[PDB]
């Protein structure tokens, strides 16, 4: 009971006005099929010599129609994005995944649908379990004559011979285009000549506006010319648009099977090359190659082994030679034709290659030449991680001259013949360097951070502060993966006590040495109290925000600090709100709950040889929940600030798939070690039989991230061996370094990595079983874990044998597409404690009133002035952060605020690397944003700062003047200098306000 099915024809085009549709191709016996239980549409096709298939969602469809023709009734589906198309190789009655099959590639042009009716028959029609949204006008229309090919990439759309536009309006026009909010063909020489009269920033604001509406723009020349008539009258000009060079606005580039997918040019930061090739910058594209939707591009779309074909020789389907002649040969949009460049290690994960616009001044082998000399290496998989070595996001400082660095003989050591490198990614520093350097990346100079993980020339390692003179950093003969001319080092990151989280990986790794499950339930438990408690008191709050990293943590943290409550101001309230409910379903579906007793730090190495093997150092800084109790069993030191764990402390790395992955390691205090300045450093042996972070997962000081905890319920009594690394020894052939090799490597990669399969599978089998990590499963996929994150260094095929590959899964993931079964493990049981307290104590709609009030002390007498040299900036920042809002698909300031969306997109909720990354980079453009306002404050006067904020605030948060407004958070935004007044109000300023 569970089809609607109906026969009719199909007809792909656009709508050149609101009841105009206009037709690019026609096939008949279209077999329309709907299914509401996984929320489908299914168009069976068949095409001249075989079959297709036309999958679509509903969370990708706009709107639905009627009748509205001559004929019969039909549907024009407006498509967000394109459907996915499948073709039948196999011989049964096995899918597939192949690339489009119109002859002159209009699967990608018309983003419209019509799928008419049977009116012959009529057969049931089916606008059910289809959204229906409006009706529509009347018959098609005729007459599409583009029949370009664009070098395979559509759609897109280019200047006409008689028109000059810069390339930043071009790629915007074009990714409304493809948006589907500007029509296809509508771009006439008209357009472009009343574009090419504005400017460039009035271009852009325009843009933003259009780009809200859920509908096309069927008259783009009446709306930009309405829209220059208006921006011109609600005053003339500004005031300074930008005055500091930040981080750098990437075009984003999505390639999906059928279609290109451009992205307006955004604020991001940047990796060395592209900010080296400064005036370039507009030739970079980050073009990611991703799937229909722009969910990741899943390995079963490159090659199936069809079971009706059950074989080796994956086949490597069409969408395999797509992508490898559009890598190597390239695509126009408009002027500039892009040419491959390189890829990252993360680029590689996330799925992701630079390209580059060949042009008369640069080229792409110019600028791999201008990296380095990788002229020699006989190896395909090292040669390209070395070359994407200098792609990652970094905020360089300036150049190291060859004298300064100098090398150092590495630690190596030898056990019953075999090699160990003891110090492989971890350099020396001086105080003053390092001094310099947390300078100019904005940290503070009195506490430099111990460690930075950089990537500068050819190495790639951890530089290590030490109070030893007469130098300026270090070099060591473990950390030069190629050589090359580079003179500038740069920071991928630096070490900071980030507050530790077990993972799912990590708890169930502890539950199966013997720790208990009702640690964990107390952790949960009290997490869930203590954020529970954040809504309505101040230290909870305070407490529940204190793990939270952020500027708008901060300024919530002084705010609560200074006397404030979620009743007063509603703009804690929002951010509260927000903060809460983020944090509680992060508890809910990832299992990362707080540990108060722990961190996670980036590795370190000894250098005195001073402490022996089977013992590190810790030296963290007390936070704020520690400045209470500071009378501890587990610390040796403590100079109020900072203190030094001693207990029996254990320390692991993820991701952890193997028992033994964690070590069990005491813990001391060398006054000498002390004395050298180190600090959230885990110090590791520089002497015994073995290095210890090598008896980790992977293991090694190249930047990694070990979560360390010393709570006295979560140390393991005994602990299995560690295990051996060497499984590789790789070199094959082809003695060169061309760059079609590069090429097939990557999609190689594409093609057979499965690193998160992987994990998920150890993670099912863990909980599924009773020693939890011993089974074979487990010990055989995480052998085969570490030879698959071995692809970045060796390249050895990741397969993924289907005898382990889980078709079921227990409740703990929330994925309600799969068999599921309740759980019993800790894991489990953690997810049904939050899940029932969620369900037992939503209960907030018995809070009260929380309607705010103008506070009537937080002003200044002297501010009658200033309104409206203020309401201009506030809609300034307003219709800023509300182009940053829609463009990042949130709906209200707090989802953006906090960085995590609400109405969460298609392809965020399965994916969570990605996730991550836009999360990272909403907090980097909400930063700028914030950093550009601050500079708005320092524009006035130094003796104005109080009052403008003072107005600020009167202007967004008194009735009179906001009923329409929809942001509170703008004056707060400079609460570090605003609220400083209320101590001004309260230091007597009245008979006994507070004296």
């Amino acid at each position: 009971l569970s089809l609607r099915a109906a026969s009719a024809s199909l007809i792909l085009g656009n709508r050149v006005a609101e009841r105009e549709l206009e037709v690019a191709y026609s096939c008949d016996g279209v077999r329309a099929e709907v299914i509401p239980r996984m929320r489908r549409v299914d168009l069976y096709l068949k095409h001249d010599s075989q079959s297709y298939k036309l999958e679509v969602l509903f969370e990708d469809i706009n709107e639905c129609f009627g009748c509205h023709l001559d004929g019969t009734g039909a549907i024009l589906l407006q498509l967000t994005y394109a459907p996915r198309i499948h073709i039948a190789i196999s011989g049964s009655t096995a899918w597939v995944r192949a690339l489009d099959f119109t002859p002159n590639s209009s699967f990608g042009e018309c983003s419209t649908l019509v799928l008419k009716l049977s009116k012959g028959a009529s057969v049931s029609y089916i606008l059910e379990s289809l959204p229906f949204s409006g009706e529509l006008g009347e018959l098609a229309i005729a007459s599409m004559d583009v029949f370009g090919s664009s070098s395979n990439v559509v759609p897109l759309v280019d200047c006409p011979n008689g028109f000059s536009v810069p390339y930043e309006v071009l790629f915007r026009l074009n990714s409304l285009v493809h948006m589907g909010k500007l029509v296809a063909r509508h771009v006439n020489a008209d357009l472009f000549k009343v574009l090419e009269d504005l400017s460039i920033d009035t271009l852009r604001r325009i843009f933003e506006k259009m780009s809200k509406l859920k509908s096309t723009c069927y008259e783009p020349l009446q709306f930009i010319r309405h829209e220059a008539h208006s921006m011109n009258m609600r005053k003339k000009a500004l005031s300074n648009k930008r005055e500091s060079g930040k981080l750098m606005r990437c075009y984003r580039i999505h390639i999906t099977p059928s279609k290109i997918y451009c992205l307006g040019p955004e604020e991001e930061v940047s990796n060395y090359v592209v900010k080296y090739h400064s005036e370039y910058a507009s030739d970079f594209a980050r073009v990611t190659f991703v799937d229909e939707d722009w969910s990741k591009l899943s390995p079963n779309a490159l090659s199936a082994r069809t079971e009706q074909g059950f074989f080796s020789k994956p086949l490597k389907t069409g969408l395999y030679h797509r992508i490898l002649s559009i890598l190597k040969e390239g695509f126009c949009i408009g002027p500039k034709k892009y040419e491959f460049l390189a890829f990252s290690a993360s680029q590689l994960r996330g799925n992701s290659v630079w390209m580059f616009a060949s042009n008369s001044s640069l080229t792409a082998e110019n600028i791999r030449r201008w990296m380095g000399h990788f002229e020699d290496i006989r190896s395909v998989s090292k040669c390209a991680a070395r070359m994407g070595q200098l792609f990652s996001s970094s905020r360089q400082t300036f150049e190291v001259s060859s004298y300064d660095v100098e090398v150092i003989p590495d630690i190596e050591v030898t056990t019953d013949g075999t090699k160990y490198i003891f110090s492989d990614g971890i350099g020396k520093i001086s105080t003053r360097f390092a001094r310099q350097v947390a300078k100019l990346i904005g940290l503070d100079p009195a506490h430099p951070p111990s460690a930075f993980q950089i990537r500068y020339g050819g190495y790639k390692g951890v530089i290590t502060i030490d109070p030893t003179s007469f130098f300026n950093l270090s070099l060591r003969p473990s950390m030069k993966k190629f050589e090359s001319k580079s003179t500038m080092l740069n920071i991928t990151n630096w070490s900071k006590s980030q507050p530790c989280y077990v993972n799912r990986e990590i708890i169930s790794l502890l539950s199966t040495l013997g720790i208990k499950d009702e640690v964990f339930e107390s952790m949960q438990q009290d997490d869930m109290h203590e954020s529970d408690g954040m809504l309505t008191n101040k230290e909870a709050a305070l407490s529940v925000l204190g793990k939270i990293g952020g500027g708008d943590t901060k300024t919530a943290a002084d705010m609560l600090l200074q006397g404030y409550e979620p009743s007063s101001e509603p703009y804690l309230l929002m951010i509260l709100k927000a903060h809460r409910a983020n944090r509680l379903t992060d508890i809910r579906t990832r299992c990362k709950i707080h540990v108060q007793k722990g961190r996670v730090l980036i590795g370190c190495l000894d250098e005195t040889c001073k402490l022996e093997y089977g013992q590190v150092y810790i030296r963290i800084t007390k936070n704020h929940k520690e400045q209470k109790y500071s009378e501890q069993p587990f610390f040796c030191n403590d100079d109020g600030k900072t203190a030094v764990i001693v207990g029996k402390v254990a320390i692991t790395k993820n991701p952890c798939l193997h028992p033994g992955d964690v070590r069990v390691l005491e813990a001391v205090y060398d006054p000498g070690l002390d004395a050298r300045g180190l600090i959230d450093c885990v110090v590791f042996p520089q002497r015994g039989e073995r290095p210890h972070p090598n008896e980790c997962s992977g293991g090694d000081l190249d930047g990694d991230l070990f979560f360390i905890t010393w709570d006295d319920k979560l140390i393991p009594e005994k602990v299995d061996a560690p295990m051996d690394y060497t499984a590789t020894r790789p070199r094959i052939m082809d003695h060169a370094v061309t760059l079609e090799e590069i090429q097939k490597h990557f999609v190689s990669y594409m093609i057979n990595d499965t690193l998160g399969a992987i994990s998920t599978a150890h993670l099912i089998h863990a909980d599924r079983d009773p020693l939890k990590a011993r089974s074979p499963e487990c010990v055989q996929l995480a052998a085969l874990h570490s030879m698959a994150v071995d692809f970045a260094k060796t390249g050895a095929p990741a397969e993924m044998p289907l005898a382990l590959r889980p078709r079921e899964f227990p409740d703990f993931m929330e994925r309600w597409e799969r068999p599921m079964y309740v759980s019993n493990g800790v894991l489990g049981k953690l997810y049904r404690a939050a899940l029932r307290h969620a369900a037992d104590a939503a209960a907030l709609l018995p809070a009260g009133p929380p309607s705010c009030v103008y506070d009537p002390d937080l002003e200044v007498a002297g501010f009658d002035e200033f309104l409206d040299a203020a309401e201009e900036r506030y809609e300034a920042y307003a219709e800023r952060l509300g182009a940053l809002m829609t463009y990042y698909s949130a709906e209200r300031e707090d989802e953006i605020l906090t960085g995590n969306i609400r109405n969460k997109l298609v392809y965020l909720r399965r994916d969570n690397k990605r996730y991550f990354e836009m999360k990272d980079r909403i907090i980097a453009a909400v930063d700028a944003l914030h950093a550009e306002v601050r500079g708005w404050l320092r524009a006035c006067k130094e003796d104005d700062a109080s009052r403008v904020a003072s107005a600020w605030y009167h202007v967004t948060y008194h009735p009179d003047r906001r009923g329409e407004k929809r942001f509170w958070s703008f004056p707060w935004i400079i609460c570090d200098t605003l609220l400083a007044i209320k101590a001004a109000r309260r230091c007597r300023k009245r008979v006994e306000d507070a004296a």
